[PDB]
């Protein structure tokens, strides 16, 4: 409904050309029944011309993603810190569109690659469109926008053969990281669980840069944007992400679509850290440096409002593929800072839409339109939709009585640059020495992870680095890792055949910061939408009965239940042949199906050992697993799963099973199942 | 070579702009060292503009693919059957470029999706570029080019949410196949192992359409192109293909690249079936219908020459992404037929290149250039790279002395339409009744597969169709399947909880045809490039010695050997953490590593049970597997793998192990390991 005016219905009627002439489109016009096709067949050509031109260039980065519509609602009148109109009253609602994404892969690459992720939000405000073009990691790899193509060429596939897809699994990416140590912070983030989130709904959004909030009186404060998930933070484990990439490349986009269709649209509290202009260098780093966070211990979050996504697109291409974000889409009340990464973005996003749209009128696409009137003297250009009535589109004029009028701080609610901003000094292509500590914050982030989480990050490093051919590059990588943590360097080095360099303690410290760990962020606040696979059998009507019973108990609490069996029928959603543990957040075997549970289990209907392997994989990957009905030994012993294990459940009673199992879903992952380096 | 002149060497020198001005590109120009970026920074803007515009539209279909250069060599002077110059002398060599692809997936989609595959070959002939734009399956889904957008919309992701990336795993695709029964032949091919080829090198190429060979005397014959692999035919198994999609999305592009680098460039015999014009309707179907094969029993293959691919591109984007094939790239000695699918293709490929290139001068890209002089009156257009001297580009002229001269059948070796061709009848948008048997050949194909191959095809259909939500679509699928084979329909129906319709014997028959089965095609003629994984341990110096002695022997037979252990070091190529059975065509455990091979082991260096799961997966997927080093069947017992099994090896002596295992690699798959229906 927000784009309802542009909708085209085809639920009735006869086929027409694009100019409304009724036509057919199923057989070519030929010179005889077995003859050649005629050039005069305009039906053919118009249809095939359209087909032939359907594709547009993918985004230069973040090509793989998915989007949805929603609403933002303000918690207060924030005129005490910003003139921004969308934040000017308690309860004030503004429509939004959000696109989530990975970064490196092309538009058909898997959701569950290890990567940084995008979180781009458009507020269609009553004073113009405002975009916050963020990521799920609060810091960036580089400190100057001019370096963006260097970073992106290095992580994207090698350009002789376009291998590999899979940003971290090759020499060039680690060459760049080891030569450009600014990269360490974001690298450590991407090697954590934040690189493989469980869903777009279980990750946060960050503006990354310091921005300014500007009041109507001209005064300014420095801010960081934080969109804090109300679904909780959660990750995949790496092996699971790898399997999912193959079994369901669409996993994150489907998770989002489904959550919305079920009335479980995801929410975030939109927050800021707010600090004075005089605290630009007060926190031990420079707020212009996008490789640093402000620890929450120095600057707490202020909740500004609620973001909720609750309506899927009607046409993906028209809405999600064509949405064209820009940090240049700014509104009165907000300003830029002199972060050199942000500064250059402002150029990039206006220019790149020429590439994608093929012409200058991209703001006229329905998804890009504002929801207020446009008054300016921009004209013409390919694809111009507007029929402008003002035949004197110049300023200054008298022949249009001086309209449109100039808007500025003092009239017309113009945008204005924060008037306290200044520049001083030589015109330079020099990096500020205040940017030079590339290692302290990576150590702060590492120190804030739990032991098992540190292990997972080491293990991701071990996995990726071991795929680098060049022994020199590997050596250079350990030089940098060792500046963050000697222990990381040692542990990584052990997997890859090299010695770590001697400890260099210049940047070592034991400080920690809250709110960055996933494993430490406690049980999820809600288990609605989480997936429970019930493994049953058609060979015992009792097993189906148990499955049906469990289904109703689980569905009542908003879990999404899949009953698996050998073949489909009423009440069974999925065959063993298609099922996989990656499909579930928890796995329950009904004891009527215990006979299936052997690695022995053979059938033309599924691969040998499949039922058991679903259970075993679930267990190995940390998930809650159990057996419902009272008889658990045969299944559990076949799986080599201990009955007294944490997150392993066995009960006859369905109610008591479900009560226990739902606590395990909230815990989400049983990290005691993963080995630690000693 | 038009490509050698445009190669750019950046191995030395200072950075310049695109107009040769030396510059830097690492720091933006700023007003002071913590200041805003300046608009006058041309270094910044030229770099970022280029980045911002790097991407071009992907191909409308066959977006995912990979290419190589090579040579075609004629085996004879074929002037007795065609005027074509590249085929006019024994030993005549012509440069080629080939791109292979899937069909439905975008860029970045995995190579090992179930799909039809492209095999497009450019012959840079001495009489112009000649393209054969083929597929690895000899028949196409539809019988008229006007239906292409219908087919492609139906198999591409649902356009509200762009889900799913798997072409056959959704309702719309099956809706289309069940409403458009022409699709049955290609559908059966795609559900066979030809949907998941082991590599590009292990599949054939087909022109699909009937074409004409035209002699210099104007006479013509009807032909089908067959490019027959000299590597042998081979497939993946489905579960393996799904895992590979996640573990290595680049699997086929890497396989090809690596084969060429190692001097094992792939080969095909370029063959034709040749039949007289009078046989258009002699074989029980119409040669204008691209849903039908001519059985080899009725028309044998004649070998024309050798295709070999032996040089990789220098820059993927410039060469592989930018190659623009067209069936309109035809040469004297070849002509079209009135196949309504081919007829419309001729329009599409010229038009769609305007989309991809953004302008009309795409034939000037080096990869698209010919190898002979161009003489015509085409002029101007965006991106015009030539400086034409002739200032009277019109015919007829006297001001340029009547040049260029018209070329035709008599003068100048012109292309000419086969002079025997005629048309007669009304101008109609009607399908020929001779196209109406949509079911007999699908059954011929199915009858030709071996029993376990028929099971694989049933199982693929069971898998995909079980993912269709609509019970009606499922019913309608069964209706069509049942017209090809009641048994297929019964066996598919059993997996999806419907009953099959009663037998309809109109199109049933028991005929078979040679050369279409993969499982039946016998051992591979070469094992060069095949991958052997040797699972070892760093714990035991015996294990590493055993792996080295095995390696050195296998490597001499052209096998690619990977030694896997817990960590890298001398002699060890890959860690258990990154290893997968999908990485290998055969797996060996050295008996010194026996202690790793339990469902436990446990280590922070790899996931629990990973060593044994590599071996177990390899066995379940049909691969030759064994233990080298004697007396130990502790490994075979932990894996539940029977020592007496075909393709299971156990030998103390490295030489007897290598002799046996090398036979197993040629056999390739041990299909006794897969269960059949009852
Ligand atoms: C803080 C750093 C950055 C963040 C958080 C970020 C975020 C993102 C996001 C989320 C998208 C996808 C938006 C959508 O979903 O359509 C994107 C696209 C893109 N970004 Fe960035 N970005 C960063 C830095 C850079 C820099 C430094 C440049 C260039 C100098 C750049 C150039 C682009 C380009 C060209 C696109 C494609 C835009 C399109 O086609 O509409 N970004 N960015
Ligand atoms: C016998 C049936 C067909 C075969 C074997 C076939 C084969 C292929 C191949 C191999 C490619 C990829 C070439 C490359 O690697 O760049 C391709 C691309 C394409 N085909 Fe077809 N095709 C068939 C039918 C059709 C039909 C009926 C149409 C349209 C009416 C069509 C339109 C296209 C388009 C638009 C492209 C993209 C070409 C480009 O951007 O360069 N094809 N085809
Ligand atoms: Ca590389
Ligand atoms: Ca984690
Ligand atoms: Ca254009
Ligand atoms: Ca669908
Ligand atoms: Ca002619």
């Amino acid at each position: 409904s927000p784009l309802a005016a542009y909708e085209v219905d085809d639920s009735t009627g006869y086929l027409t050309s694009d100019v409304g002439g009724p036509i057919q489109d199923q057989t070519s016009l030929k010179a005889g029944i077995r003859g050649p096709t005629l050039l005069e067949d305009f039906m053919f050509r118009q249809k095939i011309q359209h087909f032939d031109h359907e594709r547009v260039p993918e985004r230069a980065v973040h090509a793989r993603g998915a989007g949805a519509h929603g609403t933002f609602t303000s918690y207060a009148d924030w005129s005490n810190i910003t003139a921004a109109s969308f934040l000017n009253a308690t309860g004030k609602q503004t429509p939004v569109f959000v696109r989530f994404s990975t970064v490196a892969g092309s538009r058909g690459s898997a959701d569950t690659a290890r990567d940084v992720h995008g979180f781009a939000t458009r507020f269609y405000t009553d004073e113009g469109n405002f975009d916050i073009v963020g990521n799920n990691i609060p810091v960036f790899f580089i400190q100057d926008a001019i370096q963006f193509p260097d970073l992106i060429h290095s992580v994207k596939p090698r350009p002789d053969n376009e291998i590999p897809q899979a940003a971290f699994a090759h020499d060039s990416a680690w060459d760049f990281f080891s030569q450009q140590p600014s990269t360490m912070h974001t690298l450590f983030w991407a090697m954590s669980g934040h690189g493989i989130p469980r869903s777009y709904r279980h990750m946060d959004g960050f503006g990354v840069h310091t921005f300014r909030f500007v009041k109507d009186d001209g005064s300014s404060k420095l801010i960081k944007w934080h969109f804090k998930s109300r679904q909780g933070k959660a990750s995949l484990v790496w092996e699971e992400a790898q399997v999912l990439s193959g079994k369901n490349a669409d996993f994150h986009r489907q998770d989002l679509w489904d959550a919305i269709e079920s009335g479980n649209g995801p929410e975030w509290d939109v927050c800021v850290q707010i600090v004075d202009e005089s605290q630009a260098q007060a926190f031990g780093f420079d707020l212009l440096d996008p490789t640093k966070i402000i620890p929450e211990e120095y600057a707490p979050l202020t909740k500004l409002g609620l973001l909720k996504l609750d309506r899927n697109p009607t046409n993906y291409f028209a809405e999600t593929e064509q949405v064209m974000f820009q940090p240049g889409h700014i509104v009165r009340g907000i300003d830029f800072t002199e972060d050199p990464l942000l500064q250059g973005r402002l150029f990039s996003y206006l220019d790149t839409q020429l590439n994608r749209n093929g012409g200058p009128n991209f703001e006229q696409l329905p998804i890009n339109m504002p929801r207020v009137p446009i008054h300016n003297n921009n004209r013409d250009g390919a694809g111009q939709m507007f029929i402008h009535r003002n035949k004197y589109p110049y300023t200054p004029n008298t022949l249009n009585s001086g309209y449109p009028r100039q808007a500025n701080q003092n009239a017309g609610r113009g945008f204005f640059t924060a008037p306290g901003r200044t520049a001083s000094g030589a015109l330079v292509r020099e990096v500020s020495p205040t940017f030079n500590d590339h290692w302290s914050q990576p150590r702060l982030f590492f120190n804030s992870l739990t032991p098992v989480e540190q292990q997972f990050l080491v293990n991701a490093m071990r996995f990726e680095i071991s795929l680098v051919k060049s022994e020199e590059v590997k050596k250079n990588v350990l030089t940098q890792l060792n500046r963050v943590s000697h222990d990381v360097a040692v542990r990584v080095a052990a997997a890859i055949g090299l010695g770590a360099p001697d400890a260099d303690d210049t940047y070592y410290h034991n400080n920690k910061t809250a709110g960055v760990s996933i494993v430490g962020s406690g049980p999820l606040p809600t288990i609605k939408t989480l997936r429970v696979g019930i493994l049953a059998t058609t060979s015992e009507s009792s097993a189906l009965d148990q499955a049906a019973q469990l289904r109703t108990r689980l569905e009542k609490d908003g879990l999404v239940v899949t009953v698996v069996a050998e073949t489909l029928r009423e009440g069974v959603d999925q065959t063993y042949s298609t099922a996989d543990a990656t499909g579930f957040d928890g796995v329950v075997v009904v004891d009527g199906a215990a006979a299936l549970f052997a690695s022995t289990a053979s059938s033309p209907l599924f691969p040998t050992g499949r039922p058991l392997q679903i259970f075993v994989d679930a267990y190995r990957w940390g998930k809650p697993v159990g057996v419902c009905g009272g008889k658990s030994s045969e299944v559990l012993d076949a799986a080599d799963v201990p009955e007294d294990g944490d997150g392993v459940y066995s009960e006859e009673s369905v109610d008591m099973f479900v009560e226990e199992f739902e606590k395990g879903l909230a815990t989400f992952r049983f990290t005691d199942r993963f080995a630690l380096d000693s």
